[PDB]
DNA sequence: AAAGATATCTTT
DNA sequence: AAAGATATCTTT
């Protein structure tokens, strides 16, 4: 399938490939910092050209946002049904020790998932699915080397402010979590869990509609939340009362 | 000075070197994205080196943050002289076209210049100056073979998300407005001003204590502002009305 | 101008 | 777990 190739070629270019600087066009290397801007937007411009060859192979057109600050990264559709659209959205996060436990911000919860147009590409409800690419690193100090500039002949010299990539394509519903990501940007958090969890799916949500319906009425204040719900057995308790 | 070298060092270097992707330790080449995150971080990874190139010069130690989401990108001080340190903080916005106006976000008012010690390397009371080195580009729509891996012999094929780079290097307080960058992440605000008005210095803060003084007293919402005040003038009438 | 969007982290 | 930090933008 589509997905299934997506993730063997992302998963692949990762094993095979350690991103190391930025280069300019007459050949001078610059190093990574260890900033966790950093590493996001090295990894979403190593998976760029990746989703792109593998929309392709399945015919998929590819599309990224025109204005800043719209969700998601790619938008994919055949033209003989534009409004079967799957987007496409790239996350990371860190570890101080290989393999402990992680979580993601999943986007906003009062955007595009209250207000069918709003900070998103395309109408939400063209959208039949939403996978997310998610990196995860442990993370390297940096060394003083790492404030040399590198010409072409030395790209194994330079350190890295980073080891144990790992990868990972997962519905973004399956993944999602009950207690938010950030406060004051209203984010949606993912599971708190194993790498390997989120490869998996052991998710909490029983369906994509329940997930919807959770982060739709969720409060954006633990106040607010206490009389209505803070978890997902509270929502599920809520929803028995009749939604009161 | 260390100064003078800084700014003359940035100015050359941007003239003579265009980053255009992000290249591996195998020699492949991703191209760059549009998205502002994207610009931003690669102009701060083009600038390290030229820092720590001329702060070395000049007999000063060069650290970046252990932490993340620590202010400021550099802290350069004289072994003997640690008590004298110099902050430099790099900042990006864009222009739709050439030279229009433009304003930055100079960081939190709520943070290390209320609490010594929040959010900051070193106490707020170790630093004796902070310098913007400011970014300004004009954006470029992307390219579909900014969706293609290149090798080190195609560089100049790259397609680049931007041109017109202009940098500058400022005092915060010269540069710092009345009215706030953000809302919900309580940033100051910059002038909004062209840019030579920025390497000028064309600000409206009297002084540097002027400056602190009224960022360390603005309300963060209109309504508890108006009672207070809204801008420089309002400011300083609160000062004549006893500051109160 | 004001406020809340963009992604993710640390603090409490 | 809650909420406000990290930088900058768009909408109001
Ligand atoms: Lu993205
Ligand atoms: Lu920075
Ligand atoms: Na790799
Ligand atoms: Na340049």
């Amino acid at each position: 399938s589509l997905r299934s190739d997506l993730i063997n070629a992302l998963y692949d270019e990762n094993q095979k490939y350690d991103v190391c600087g930025i280069i300019s066009a007459e050949g001078k290397i610059y190093p990574l910092g260890s900033d966790t801007k950093v590493l996001s937007t090295i990894f979403e411009l190593f998976s760029r050209p990746i989703i792109n060859k593998i929309a392709e192979k399945h015919g998929y057109i590819v599309e990224e946002p025109k204005q800043q600050n719209h969700y998601p990264d790619f938008t994919l559709y055949k033209p003989s049904e534009p409004n079967k659209k799957i987007a496409i959205d790239i996350k990371t996060t860190y570890t101080n020790k290989e393999n402990e436990k992680i979580k993601f911000t999943l986007g906003g919860y009062t955007s595009f998932i209250r207000n069918n147009t709003k900070n998103i590409v395309y109408p939400f409800d063209q959208y039949i699915a939403h996978w997310i690419i998610g990196y995860v690193y442990t993370r390297v100090a940096t060394r003083k080397s790492s404030l040399k500039t590198y010409n072409i002949n030395e790209l194994n010299e330079i350190p890295k402010p980073y080891k144990g990539v790992k990868v990972f394509l997962q519905d973004k519903w399956v993944i999602a979590g009950d207690l938010a990501g950030s406060g004051n940007t209203t984010n949606i958090g993912s599971i708190h869990a194993h790498y390997k969890d989120f490869v998996e799916g052991k998710g909490i949500f029983d369906s994509e509609d329940e997930f919807l319906d959770y982060w739709r009425n969720y409060e954006r204040t633990s106040q607010l939340r206490n009389d209505k719900y803070n978890n997902i057995s509270e929502y599920r308790n809520w929803i028995y009362r009749g939604r009161k």
